[PDB]
């Protein structure tokens, strides 16, 4: 009854009044690819109610920048400015509105806060715009827009970093954390989608994902 | 994202863009009670219509579960009139407007759980003798919003079932077409006046002679 008409992501959606976490869903259950799992609430991320919870199965033969982008895409279309923080988030105003959670079978999970109460620091789309916005349009919009990156992605799969370029916050000194730390000016991220970092001395560093984490000056 | 309040149905929605079967799958399928099972076409239904199936296991005595196709009917007359559409019940599942179908329900089975399903015409083109809630109201209706209705409806029926099983009937007797001839086809047909549904939910049917006989399961009006 949704009608929707994407390819492969939204064939089917399994939608959940409650569910302990989208991602473990899909993860753990049979699903086939392009299935969407979506709860108005999430107890063990809790994601409360008037957010946009949802996990997508792929399979495909720079994931989270899909979904950064998808986030990207679907905020200017409500006319929100959001911007990544490489290389998960999605911020207005340096405060986060959505984050991106990629599990491998891999699971792309998205929380994109709409009109649900938020932690200091962050915002929703709600707060921006100052008015309730139907989350059933949120969504609609968000899986058009990831089915089409998705199925580009399948095709040209270096495409989605000049989206990533285009849409993130670039330019200002950043402080990598990890099994230690360094500050430098972000620049750009490469053909691999590794954050390129000036250091002050002149040297540059490429930050691979994974146990890492970026915080702005 | 959906926001459902309902108590049951409706604690879990799946979606297909197309389906051979929602019945079907909702059979196959382990599935908890209250999860529906919903999609845009069905293959074995066009686009446009509603088509969904719900699994139920009620803890209800074994001369209840008859009564699930009625929960379907009756949760589809309530909807209609929401929208302004007057449906009467054509014994046992399916519901007319002006003598024409616009929805039919069927109760299939698999264990212990129960499937109901509902096929209702809103938007889709409809066989000639049939209608839908599009050619009845003479504009297209919000297909989501037909299922949030229904779902509403069906999961305050079933709560309600739960604990009074006998409720469904007189709900059943208010909604449907009564007072008229129907004969009923197959071996050993007959024809009569369906006088009424007794406490099983079974149709009375008054012949001329006088014998009366009782229904349990194709009708037609004469």
């Amino acid at each position: 009854m949704l009608g929707l008409k994407t390819s492969i992501i939204g064939r089917r959606v399994i939608y959940f009044q409650e569910i302990t976490s989208t991602n473990e869903f899909a993860k753990t259950s049979y699903l086939e690819e392009g299935t969407v799992i979506v709860a108005d609430k999430q107890t063990m991320g809790e994601s409360p109610e008037g957010g946009l919870w949802l996990s997508i199965v792929l399979s495909p033969k720079k994931i989270v920048f899909l979904g950064a982008v998808g986030v990207v895409e679907t905020l200017k279309e409500f006319s929100i400015d959001g911007r990544i923080k490489w290389p998960n988030d999605v911020l207005v105003n340096y405060k986060k509105i959505a984050g991106v959670l990629v599990e491998g079978k891999i699971v792309l999970g998205i929380g994109l806060n709409v009109n649900n109460k938020v932690p200091n620091g962050a915002t929703s789309m709600k707060l921006e715009l100052g008015s309730e916005v139907p989350l059933l349009s949120v969504f609609r919009s968000l899986i058009t827009n990831l089915d089409r990156l998705y199925l580009n992605f399948l095709k040209n799969p270096m495409d989605i970093l000049n989206l990533v370029r285009d849409n993130m916050i670039l330019g200002v000194r950043v402080k990598i954390l990890g099994d230690g730390s360094f500050e430098g000016i972000a620049e750009d991220i490469d053909d691999f989608g590794r954050l390129i970092i000036r250091l002050d001395s002149g040297e540059v560093k490429k930050v691979i994902y994974g146990d890492v984490s970026l915080r702005f000056l």
